């Protein structure tokens, strides 16, 4: 609570309703008073954290766990392999290449050398089809803003001509001739307001070796900051696709043969999404149209009207179809069955071939490879199993372990449960519960409950070494598959967005109640964690039902839902949340907006706000205003800290040492406030 925060009497009348904003002044980070306050809040948080218990042991253990030897799945181009490694003595991962399967590897891009202090990161990278060039993003502070560069693989020379600012949204699509790439571009025009900028994305083509001002405009902007514009290109270069994405629930698809004058409309989505892959002059369309758990159509480009589409993979009787890839002349279909993935190989005509046999219960990626390569890879993890990569033959189903991350832990000490609990409305919600096998079910284990609940995002059994000290201290880690996610398909997502957002929060309150009912824990020993839309989640949870929770960790959050659309990338989430600019949407948002529901004379859970100084996606003002409201809430005795990570974007600083520090801070906060 340490630094004082002046409260003002700012009020606005929105749709006939008075809305108070006492900490409005903290929105503008350009004001010196706000910078001074930020510094003082962070200093207070670091001072407080430094006194919390277990820190030397946590730091040593996280150092042993977070520095790893790992390798990514390889991108194969013209006999060369390209892949990222981590090393135990490096702060950032490095991009390598080699000639042939067992050629000697060489460093291609080492972001550890891009600055003296780790403040420039590698973003997206795309290898040319000839294996001679890599187009890649450099991202200051690992924030979203990106500049595209190109490196010559044989020489390691960075192009001085092929440098393109405004690459935030770009994923380069190289043409088969390796002479240039399609990409998503933003103009740098100082008269465009930050909140309107997302409506200016354009598709351009960059020819290597030419000035980017000469890049052709392939598709003009939508002019609508509630959309994304994205392109894709078939392997043969014959089909160019442009998507207009309206949030995470619907999209349009346009296409042409490059050189044609006009785009053709494939489909205009009305409450349905469509993703297309072209191979050998057929289009494979993955969609939720008339199929909440998705299905696949084959479309003939010569007869592309909807009536002529042929269903080749019908909607499954129970499983959610998440993605389709074309590998080795086959379809690879990634399904989710009660939040656990299954991968199925089918022919191009949709006939089942086989199910990929996984090593165990956990999370598997879809097969990754190329349409004309028989070798395809997948990644497998579990809550207790570090990443394993398998190399498989699409044609035969042979599978071999290709890589495994060695981590100094003993998986046999832990178990993972999957449970199903009823929400307020009776919905059965899945949850994973992870703990030592010898956990006493005495209602007193320190428990950390994680959720997100939105944007069609699924909570899966990812391996996180960060939870191991918690489990070893007798803690429970729980992950709820709240509505708003995609776990049970479109119906799951739709029941947790827009006017139904409150269902997500109700699902989370019910998870907290379940963990107590089932003798894992009690409120004073229960913490909740979420980030971004998950930050909104935990802010809503703590303002609605503070009595259920002992502590809250809230990362890079949205919390003023009446004003979120005015800052950063906010307008792009209007299709998910609505906008307070509209009366009906306002009523919904105002009812849950955590910043507007810090009631006085309430003992809140202890609060640790984990903010980032260079978050150019989710505006940092939300965490400032909310922490001020909690610190100054009459009769709140619980700690409320604002920790600001330096040189950090929305996903952190991309520096292992800083990740260690953040985890030490998080878990030492928990040990203190839950009395571990």
């Amino acid at each position: 609570s340490y630094p004082a925060t002046r409260a003002e009497q700012v009020v606005d009348t929105l749709h006939g309703v008075q809305v108070a904003d006492p900490y409005r002044w903290l929105e503008d980070e350009k004001a010196p008073e706000v910078q001074t306050w930020m510094t003082a809040q962070n200093a207070h948080a670091r001072e407080a954290l430094a006194k919390f218990p277990g820190r030397e042991a946590l730091a040593a253990r996280f150092k042993e766990l977070f520095y790893t030897d790992s390798v990514s799945t390889p991108s194969r181009r013209n006999g060369r392999f390209f892949y990222v490694r981590t090393h135990k003595d490096k702060e950032k991962a490095i991009l390598y290449w080699r000639q042939g399967e067992s050629g000697q590897e060489k460093v291609l891009l080492d972001p550890n050398g891009w600055s003296k202090d780790g403040t420039v990161s590698l973003g997206t990278w795309a290898v040319s089809w000839d294996g001679k060039k890599v187009a890649f993003a450099q991202k200051p502070n690992a924030a979203d803003e990106a500049v595209l560069h190109v490196i010559d693989v044989d020489s390691g020379e960075w192009s001085k001509v092929d440098v393109i600012e405004g690459g935030k949204y770009a994923t380069p699509k190289w043409t088969p001739d390796s002479k240039g790439f399609y990409y998503e571009w933003l103009p740098t025009d100082p008269s465009i307001k930050v909140d309107e900028r997302p409506g200016y994305t354009t598709i351009r083509y960059h020819t290597l070796g030419t000035e980017p001002s000469k890049d052709t405009v392939v598709h003009e902007r939508t002019g609508d900051p509630t959309t994304f514009l994205q392109s894709d290109l078939s392997r043969d270069g014959k089909y160019l696709f442009v998507y207009i994405l309206r949030g995470w629930s619907e999209n349009d698809v346009y296409w042409k043969r490059p050189g044609e004058k006009d785009f053709r409309l494939l489909v205009k989505g009305v409450g349905a999404k469509y993703e297309v892959h072209a191979w050998k002059d057929r289009f494979y369309v993955l969609t939720d149209e008339g199929a909440p758990r998705q299905r696949v159509f084959e479309v003939d480009p010569a007869k592309p009207a909807r009536a002529s589409w042929k269903e080749i993979v019908p909607e499954d009787s129970s499983a959610s179809l998440l993605s389709v890839s074309i590998v080795g002349g086959h379809l690879s279909l990634e399904y989710l069955k009660d939040a656990t993935s299954e991968v199925r190989v089918a022919t191009l005509k949709g006939k089942p071939v086989r199910t990929v046999q996984l090593p165990g219960v956990g999370a598997a990626s879809n097969l990754m490879g190329l349409e004309d390569l028989d070798d395809a890879y997948y990644v497998f993890t579990s809550f207790t199993t570090p990443r394993q990569i398998y190399k498989t033959s699409v044609s035969t189903g042979k599978s071999e372990l290709w890589a495994k991350v060695d981590v100094p832990m003993n998986p046999e000490q832990y178990q993972v449960e999957q449970v199903f609990y009823a929400s307020k409305d009776g919905t059965k919600v899945p949850m994973f519960v992870v703990h030592r096998k010898d956990l006493k079910r005495d209602g007193n284990a320190p428990t950390l409950l994680y959720g997100y609940g939105g944007f069609n995002v699924n909570m899966e059994a990812n391996f996180r070494s960060s939870i191991l000290p918690w489990l070893d201290a007798g803690g429970v880690y729980a992950v709820a598959n709240l509505r708003g996610g995609g776990e049970y398909g479109k119906a799951w997502h739709d029941a947790g967005r827009l006017d139904k957002k409150q269902n997500v929060f109700d699902d989370f309150h019910a998870a907290a109640e379940y963990l107590v009912q089932q003798k894992y824990t009690q409120p004073k020993r229960l913490a909740i964690y979420g980030g971004s839309n998950g930050g909104l989640l935990v802010g809503a949870a703590m303002t609605q039902r503070p009595e259920l929770y002992g502590a809250v960790v809230c990362a890079v959050p949205l919390l003023d839902m009446v004003r979120y659309h005015l800052f950063g990338s906010g307008r792009t989430w209007i299709p998910e949340y609505g906008t307070a600019e509209k009366p009906e949407d306002f009523k919904t948002l105002h009812a849950y907006s955590p910043y507007h529901h810090v009631r006085p004379d309430v003992r809140y859970p202890a609060l640790l706000m984990m903010a980032a100084d260079h978050d150019d996606r989710v505006d940092p003002m939300h965490a400032r205003k909310f922490v001020a409201a909690v610190q100054n809430s009459p009769g709140n005795p619980a700690t409320a800290l604002l920790r600001i990570e330096a040189n950090a974007g929305h996903g952190g600083a991309d520096q292992v040492a800083k990740a260690i520090e953040s985890s030490v801070d998080l878990y030492s906060f928990l040990f203190q406030v839950l009395d571990v």
